[PDB]
């Protein structure tokens, strides 16, 4: 990958010594965690930051956080894009505390329910709507419904796609071109050559050859691969796809809990896509788990002739889907906050500017240092790869990941004042990023990489 | 069940009727909803309340709610249990607003972390712990890990069973005796002879008979049964139960979701069972989507050895379980200010005295009647069921529902001021329950039942 092992392996390791000297009041802390969470931490993800331990967090607002050894940073982490417009939101943390005072969960609708349905469909442009708790849970019960609707039982993923704990997703190519289970991740008692037929990004013939078996029900993709570096859609592959599932009466889901970077309207919006589902997490509730899912009246009117609307009298039935909490009011209010206040044109364009500096600052570093990696932004959402050129596939981007390099920058930068998500090597910015704060980010990867060379 | 259908159906016609009376702007909120939510309000559950439509609440507090066409009433509906200690707790609501304010979802633990997971093992007798979005993911991801830590595929799950959109769980028994889907859940495209083994509760012969194949990972059951009625366990079956999976080194995963209705410490606390695992969503986290689960110290070994503590400078992996939202920083705020203040003995006592009442004046109505009808309380949770005698298993208890009179005697409540969940014959209570809310409930039980004879 352009860089000397010995040296990212020197580097790493001083930089641990740094972290703990740095912030002994969080390793004190996960000392006395681990005794009591599986993990050492409420989710096992949160041991993966770089360092010795998580930070625990004392307060953040907008891109700023303090840890409780008082250190400050810029945060283009964001949660994970949990918090992609920044932390504590005012509009959406009032609507929250505001929702909470009156009424959280319910079982019940309230006028925010009117507005916001009314809002889904004007931004995302098709007309009907559920929530869930998360996104995975919306994707996991529209295949649910696609399945319903159609009578086949397969799913088109993409290799090295990531669309939650969605298990019928969790499968890559082996050297053979075989699909197998996804590294790390047991097949849970799925069989999935029953459940899911796996194909390679931007290949329209293994597409139509999947689709021509006649037993899938839907094909689930990001419209930009976000989860395995960044997979850009080739010239023509979205006409393609939209094409061919339409030939093949195949629904089209299009999953933008991360690809809501690209605009207020998500990238579907930008570029005229014609999902048949729309599914959106993530970010959506000011860090209440939700996500959306819409889709067009013609899949809607094939849904209800393979589960009616409710009658009086009728039996009470989940029918394998919903929650408890799922569609509640303090949900509710905090999207309505945030689709009115948050998601806005001006929001974005200040988001894009920011974006598109620390883009064109990290290509500098990487032309300059004639380090064989790229880097790709689509709208908010900047990432760079360990390879010459981009990916053409999720398979091809895979091997442009690796574990030590990843740790040692992201801790090299997290030392110095900068979180970057642990999971991805990825930039998000929000409101209230400021040029300054991009400058840093800028600087201290340039930093990194030199000492690195 | 002791009544003339017929007679049910008139009433329940004018029942309805007085619905739409009472009701308009709720009626005229659903045909708005209905043009942008695929079920008429965010989560389709909520299209099965009674009456035809489901009420829009302008503001709820304690066990008192408000609708939008200015109808008051007591709700022993409580979210669906969602808001099983009220609505609007001063100490959570406090606890979620100032969380908003300072940080929702950072992907990073904080100091309510350190409190919290310190009280769940004091309170549940289980050492290790994480968190979810839901109750339905906790049962998900510890049954993914069971089937990682033992090798074996099966579930064993009990019929007429909920443990939330777990796929696995959706089977009964047909005419024959033979496992077959869930009446109205589609299988999904899982064929369950080769996921789960189904047995009814209080059956320790067919329980071994089950575990003897060997190929099971673990039982998931709650420890009495609340999702078909209320089933309570047999003398002798949870030390029957304990011994079986043992002896076969098959998993027992507890799921107090309801249960949790018996005392502060669930009902296995009171009850001195000995989960492997423990599972607790729903009402934890003050209308934020949560649960909690928890592993003994035999089965965290088992866990560690096949999913080790994360190295630094190791590839990221999910592993197939957590969540982006899962164990941040708002639930953890909103489950410490639950644990610390509004779980408490005094709590309990109140909702067990108002609990008591509600059934002893259900019982006195039942017998006067000479209905051929039984009432069943755990702890704060109410539920009545249209046979003589307490079921034996799920399969018995599901012959004594019934979607019409259920339908009748909650709408009949319902437009008399009295919320009950629409998925049961149940009334729960809060620590705001009051006495004159319990003899609300009594009387209008005993008007409608009255008429209906």
């Amino acid at each position: 990958f352009g860089l000397d092992l010995a040296r990212v392996e020197t580097l790493f390791k001083r930089e641990l010594r740094r972290f703990d000297e740095l912030h002994p009041r969080s390793a004190q802390a996960y000392r006395e965690n681990r005794r009591h969470w599986l993990y050492g931490a409420p989710l096992h993800w949160m041991q993966q930051w770089p360092g010795n331990c998580p930070l625990l967090v004392k307060e953040a607002q907008g891109a700023r956080v303090t840890d409780i050894d008082g250190q400050q940073y810029v945060d283009f982490a964001l949660g994970d894009s949990g918090a992609m417009f920044g932390h504590a939101q005012p509009a959406v943390a009032d609507a929250i505390a505001r929702q909470a005072r009156r009424g959280s969960t319910l079982m019940l609708p309230t006028e925010d329910s009117l507005w916001v349905g009314a809002e889904l469909a004007r931004r995302f442009g098709l007309p009907y709507w559920q929530v869930t708790t998360s996104a995975t849970d919306a994707n996991r019960f529209v295949l649910r419904l696609c399945r319903m609707l159609s009578g086949r039982d397969k799913v088109v993923v993409f290799n090295c796609n990531y669309h939650g704990s969605v298990d019928e997703s969790q499968v890559e190519f082996d050297a053979a071109g075989r699909m197998v289970p996804r590294a790390g991740v047991h097949p849970n008692g799925v069989r999935h050559a029953t459940t899911t037929r796996l194909v390679e990004f931007n290949d329209l013939d293994a597409l139509e050859a999947a689709l021509a078996h006649g037993d899938v029900a839907a094909v689930l993709t990001e419209p930009f691969m976000t989860n395995v570096g960044m997979v850009p859609p080739a010239e023509g592959f979205h006409a393609g796809l939209r094409e061919l599932t339409r030939r093949h009466d195949v629904a089209l889901i299009i999953d933008e809990t991360h690809t809501i970077s690209c605009g207020p309207a998500g990238y579907s919006g930008a570029h005229g896509l014609e999902p048949d589902f729309f599914v959106l997490g993530k970010c959506i509730a000011g860090g209440i788990p939700s996500a959306v899912w819409g889709c067009s009246q013609a899949q809607a009117e094939r849904i209800w002739a393979v589960l009616p609307h409710f009658r009086p009298g009728q039996a009470i039935n989940h029918f394998g889907f919903g929650g408890t909490l799922a569609g509640n009011a303090l949900q509710l209010a905090a999207m309505r906050a945030t689709f009115a206040e948050v998601m806005t044109e001006d929001a974005y364009r200040h988001m894009f500017q920011l974006a598109a500096q620390l883009e064109a600052g990290v290509r500098a570093t990487l032309e300059e240092l004639r380090l064989p990696w790229h880097v790709t932004r689509i709208g908010a959402r900047v990432e760079y790869l360990f390879m010459t050129h981009a990916p053409r596939n999720g398979g091809e981007a895979h091997h442009a990941r690796n574990g030590l390099i990843e740790a040692c920058l992201h801790l090299y930068l997290l030392n110095r004042g900068v979180l970057l998500t642990p999971f991805h090597n990825m930039a998000l910015t929000c409101p209230a990023t400021r040029a300054e704060d991009v400058e840093l980010h800028d600087r201290l990867l340039r930093d990194c990489l030199g000492e690195l060379l």
